[PDB]
């Protein structure tokens, strides 16, 4: 199929805001139980990057630095809606990543796609 | 293909001790980068459960209670090394879990196996 046929659409993406407090973030993270979250600015069409929940663990150490979104924000990989699942799988595999943001022909965000959902198919 | 052929051997398992402090668990988790860890008592043949790193997050919240292994530890599922990988895949999916403890014919812990390693095999 197309990446578009297996993606989590935009409105169902569980995201974080680049300005929220750690507590507000944790609330979302803990209750959604997901591992990676797109981080947005004004809305879900403007993704600043990706936050992986495991990157929060160093901040839990008793002698850790202060947490800030900038310390954990990763670059978001974007792919077109028309990208092929085979190619999508191959790319998750060779670049060793798990989530990509799907963009429409017009620069809007269509949804996210994960290696987990592809494998569940096969 | 059997579990024995794809398991991570006991000697390479990254584990946590049931009586370890939060900092000590964090050091191990951070250094290894894994998501789940068998939790042991005396040694690696004495597996008490599995801990998922993400279950530690509620203790970072500002008004959280103090961390204790009791409230995050989950029961460990044990399988024999001769089990076929196809059956293992079906049990993981049926019982909705990601990591199992593998034992040999003497009942000793021989390793761990994960669904990610099985899926990786079938790509
Ligand atoms: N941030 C997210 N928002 C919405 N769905 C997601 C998110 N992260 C992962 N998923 C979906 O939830 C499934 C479980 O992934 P995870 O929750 O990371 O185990 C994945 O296969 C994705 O389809
Ligand atoms: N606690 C662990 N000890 C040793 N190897 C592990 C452990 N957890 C996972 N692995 C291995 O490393 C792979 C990646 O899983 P993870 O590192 O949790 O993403 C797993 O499929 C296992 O093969």
């Amino acid at each position: 199929q197309r990446v578009r046929d297996i993606m989590i659409p935009r409105s169902q993406m569980i995201t974080l805001k680049r300005n929220q407090t750690l507590d507000e973030c944790l609330d979302v993270i803990i209750e959604s139980a997901h591992s990676r979250f797109p981080v947005i600015s004004e809305d879900k069409d403007h993704i600043e990057g990706i936050l992986m929940a495991k990157d929060l663990l160093p901040f839990m150490r008793s002698d850790a630095e202060a947490f800030s979104m900038d310390k954990v924000l990763r670059t978001a990989v974007v792919v077109p809606e028309s990208k092929r699942v085979d190619r999508m799988l191959k790319e998750f595999r060779s670049q060793r990543y798990h989530m990509a943001i799907v963009i429409d022909e017009f620069g809007g965000v269509s949804g996210l796609v994960t290696i987990e959902d592809i494998l569940e198919l096969i």
